């Protein structure tokens, strides 16, 4: 097999794998109970989420793995990220066993959480009022834009941060997840759109779109159509545009809309977020600075 790592080796006989969550380019990832997790306490159960490879893999396939298991061993914790806890490496398949999140991705959580329609009858003394409130929506902000400042000072370069790849535990805590990856950035389909009928090429910034550049900026420009998401409570953006129209809106400056209910303060930053120039936009440090201010306010 790959060698021994001591640190992070977790016995594979401790894990009993349930139903799968979902599929990536290269791997699966599928829950699982998992006992003594903690060493102090070795026969305690716990959830987690397994990563593996998938049926048809090729070397590529298990090189990708390799390098995300690498990448999550020394990215270290932090609280709004998914977090690494063991794989499993010897005498069987390579498993990368990472923190599983209840409540599934961020898109989904808002998606089923919008507020009730007109056409419900009203039944009892809350019928307008939907799970979902501004002061958590901007927490959800502030919580995202803290692990990216994470990641940032970790030198990792998400390149695709979305709603769907932030994930929400059952305390509403927020983790970007899926950082850590080959992405085949000098193959990107554009024009490819997913089974649940997203355009990944619409989170891109303009200089890794047409120029194959990615900063930790790119990714602040991603930030802001992440917040565009949060503020229409799961929307998909540049609504109506296909992939083609969407290139030459860019090279033209477009920009999305002020979504509705949306304060001037939010779509503010996701203008600054949207800013040609990379230089322009605001690092992360200072989005967590600027959502903190309104968190407190509102809070
Ligand atoms: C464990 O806490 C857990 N997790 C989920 N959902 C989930 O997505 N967990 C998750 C996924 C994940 O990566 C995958 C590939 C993924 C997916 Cl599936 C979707 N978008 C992005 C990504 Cl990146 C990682 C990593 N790394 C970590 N965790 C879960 O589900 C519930 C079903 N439901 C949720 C809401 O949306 C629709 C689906 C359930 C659980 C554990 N639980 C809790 C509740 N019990 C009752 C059942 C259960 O299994």
């Amino acid at each position: 097999d790959l060698p021994l790592d001591p640190l992070w080796e977790f016995p594979r006989d401790r894990l009993v794998l349930g139903k799968p969550l979902g599929e990536g380019a290269f791997g699966q990832v599928v829950r699982a109970e998992a006992f003594g997790m903690d060493p102090a306490r070795p026969d305690q159960a716990s959830t987690v989420a397994v990563k593996m490879l998938k049926d048809n893999a090729s070397d590529k396939d298990l090189a990708d793995l390799v390098s995300e298991m690498e990448v999550m061993k020394l990215i270290g914790r932090h609280k709004n990220i998914i977090n690494l806890l063991g794989v499993c490496t010897q005498e069987g398949p390579l498993y990368v066993i990472l923190e599983c999140a209840a409540k599934g991705n961020l898109r989904e959580f808002l998606r089923a959480r919008r507020p009730p329609g007109p056409d419900l009858s009203p039944d009892g003394p809350r019928s307008s009022e939907g799970p979902l409130s501004f002061p958590v929506l901007v927490s959800c902000a502030y919580q995202v834009a803290r692990g990216m400042q994470y990641l940032e000072s970790r030198k990792c370069i998400h390149r695709d941060l979305a709603a769907r790849n932030v994930l929400v535990t059952e305390d509403n805590v927020m983790k970007i997840a899926d950082f850590g990856l080959a992405r085949g950035v000098h193959h990107i389909d554009y024009y490819k759109k997913t089974s649940n009928g997203r355009l990944p090429v619409k989170w891109m910034a303009p200089e890794a779109l047409f120029d194959e550049v990615y900063t930790h900026q790119s990714d602040v420009w991603s930030f802001g159509i992440l917040l565009w998401e949060i503020f229409t409570l799961g929307g998909s953006p540049y609504p109506g545009i296909p992939v083609e129209e969407l290139f030459s809106l860019l090279r033209e400056g477009h920009r999305m809309d002020r979504p509705p209910h949306c304060p001037p303060e939010l779509y503010g930053l996701m203008r600054e977020c949207w800013h040609a120039a990379p230089s322009q936009r605001p690092t992360f440090k200072q989005l967590v600075e600027a959502l903190d201010k309104v968190l407190l306010a509102v809070s």
